[PDB]
């Protein structure tokens, strides 16, 4: 059931904001790992005095990467003569965050239909402001509010490229990358306690219970047409493999952003693209499942997966999963830093078409213990 | 002259230490953007829970990249019982050089016959102590000793595989990336005042100074055998176009090191390979000079290099100097991160012959006259 209960007019996922040491660095290592073009900045060459920001896009997603500047450049601005493009930057909490969880995710931001009044209604419903509603050029409205941790959920709104003060990267600069990767699936929480937490984002959301069917508990928040999916999870303790939910809280010193779950156009193509480059630069992926594990994939989903496809699942270490509505293929990458922290998932769904339908097959939970279940068949052999 | 008035034995350069902010995303982006080789790795996988310290190689030259975790995971330790495996690190020392610089060399080491009687004749002689000797496994020696603003001259000796603590790293995680690079020629440093810097230096190592022949003031101090080259910049101020060394000392809050000149040997496959992986995770380099530059090589090393090997130079942007000694190719990339500061200069030097002897054909001082010219001789046609 979906009660379709959003306060505001929610569109979609419109870019994820990391919070960086250096920008240029990260950006760079993301862009070749990922397949991702170099599409805009805003930086001392823009006149921005205050932070270093760089977007790179593929498809409709847009990762953006920020850190600041020596606070010296910008010493004699105050805010209404500021050069930083994203009023909602601060030198202090941006090396606090960054300090205290590493390389993360900051902001979460979905384009919405006016966002002065999401926030104003957010928090007229229980949201933590962040940072307020702040028009750009007449042009593009923006503002913050806490989701868990030190993430926000940042609400952008058009008038009628990407934000006021930033400019288009120059031809040469920006090579035409392409792994195949075209939008923001989903973006998932760590917490340690599930419960409040829903409470809290559904309160200031409107957003509903999404229907799904070891180490965690979860539940996913949709928007309306289930567009925007913010699933959130809690560790579950005194186990006996120590919870990588846990794991996650320690190491990133509380709550925060766990996984981005990335759309591909051809799982096979983008994960092709991006283990060839695993060890010059890009991005490692987990340790694939045994042979066992694809055997039984044929038990599975032999109706939606020729042997061919199955074993080109296998070949690329891909795990599939399975709903009552699609077919969801996913894989995970190790960890993006130096931290334990956050990860990339690479995800393609088969099924619920009327367009497809958002989380048509669900989220690979049935995973945990098609891999158990093959583990303890691959010791067998 | 050379009065070799070395206060101790000094061997070679040993490896270049950046602090960052996250390790993994610039190491990545450096192997990729310089073809070296993912060596030895000190983290939470090999035990240590203080810092993540991560060794690219390429020829003799070694990068080592090191960001601090959180705080948290160590708290339990003291000194004497820590997992760091450079026992120098101090987590608050590492975050607030990365807050003040961005990313920079925190440490220049040179392999030296003794590093604890190094210190001890360093520090009697001047030098300022940063860390004391300090002997890994008995088998490696550390200390360290301030250079200029937070840089540090790290002295490592060995009795008899980087240092104790780090691990090998796995084959399938060391792609054999190889562009050519092979050691560090000279290490320069960018100071507001020339003369207190080179008498503190000189001062406690017994460097002397090496025989040379807009913007900048420099000399260069050299061991023994002049194989370790520590050059050293001030601005000149009140100029026309504003000194490059004044800009780096606000971008970095001040002294620090300026750029790395990495020898190669062969500068032209370096250069293609770099340059292919400019716009795809690698580095940027200045812009190329005009083709009356390159007409003129002609006149100055037509007996050096061929029309071809000319021709060459014009095709990867190479800048070419001379000496009474030698000649040297060299080209400088654009700045290695956010900040206008650090950059690396890709370096190949023609003769000397006797093995080749320390900075045959000077530092390329010559270029800022030949570029000028050169300029406006193509604005006449
Ligand atoms: C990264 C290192 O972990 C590898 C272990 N692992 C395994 C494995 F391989 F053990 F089966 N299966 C998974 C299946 C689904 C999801 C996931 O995306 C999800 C979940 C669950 N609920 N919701 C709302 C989601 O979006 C995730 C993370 C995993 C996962 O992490
Ligand atoms: C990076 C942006 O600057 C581009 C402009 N530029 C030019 C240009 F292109 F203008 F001619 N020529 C140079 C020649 C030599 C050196 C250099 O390595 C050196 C110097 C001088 N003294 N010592 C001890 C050295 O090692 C450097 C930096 C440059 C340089 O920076
Ligand atoms: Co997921
Ligand atoms: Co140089």
């Amino acid at each position: 059931k979906n009660p379709k209960s959003d306060k505001f007019k929610v569109k979609r996922f419109h870019h994820i904001e990391f919070w960086c040491g250096d920008a240029t660095n990260v950006a760079r290592r993301f862009s070749w790992g990922l397949g991702m073009r170099f599409s805009a900045k805003s930086d001392l060459s823009t006149g921005n005095m205050v932070h270093a920001s760089y977007l790179l896009t593929s498809g409709d997603l847009r990762f953006l990467f920020t850190a600041p500047y020596s606070p010296s450049l910008s010493a004699g601005e105050i805010k209404p003569t500021t050069t930083a493009s994203i009023p909602s930057f601060d030198h202090g909490s941006c090396r606090s965050f960054f300090s205290s969880h590493g390389l993360g995710v900051r902001a979460v931001a979905i384009e919405v239909e006016d966002a002065e009044s999401a926030f104003s209604i957010s928090v007229a419903n229980g949201a933590i402001p962040s940072s307020p509603p702040i028009v750009l050029n007449e042009a593009v409205t923006i503002a913050e509010v806490k989701l868990y941790g030190d993430v926000v959920l940042r609400y952008v709104s058009y008038k009628a490229e990407f934000l006021p003060g930033f400019e288009r990267v120059e031809d040469a600069s920006s090579f035409p990358l392409d792994y195949g990767i075209r939008r923001l699936d989903h973006a998932v929480g760590n917490v340690p306690e599930l419960g409040p937490a829903l409470t809290y984002v559904a309160g200031f959301t409107g957003f509903h219970q999404f229907a799904e069917f070891s180490g965690l508990n979860s539940a996913v928040l949709a928007s309306n047409d289930e567009m925007v999916l913010l699933p959130i999870n809690e560790p579950v303790h005194g186990t006996k493999r120590k919870s990588q939910i846990q794991t996650y809280l320690e190491h990133n010193e509380g709550a925060g952003l766990q996984h981005l779950a990335l759309m591909s156009e051809d799982i096979f193509r983008t994960l092709r693209e991006m283990r060839k480059r695993s060890s010059i630069g890009g991005f490692d992926f987990m340790p694939s499942p045994p042979p066992t594990y694809y055997q039984n994939l044929k038990k599975r989903v032999g109706d939606v997966l020729s042997d061919d496809q199955i074993k080109e699942c296998e070949e690329l270490g891909i795990l599939v999963d399975r709903d009552d509505q699609g077919t969801l293929l996913q894989i995970f990458t190790k960890p993006l830093g130096d931290r334990p922290t956050i990860f990339i998932e690479i995800i393609q769904r088969v099924g619920c078409m009327m367009y497809q339908s958002g989380g048509c097959g669900g989220f690979g939970k049935g995973n945990f213990s098609e891999l158990f279940k093959s583990i303890e068949e691959y010791e067998k052999t």
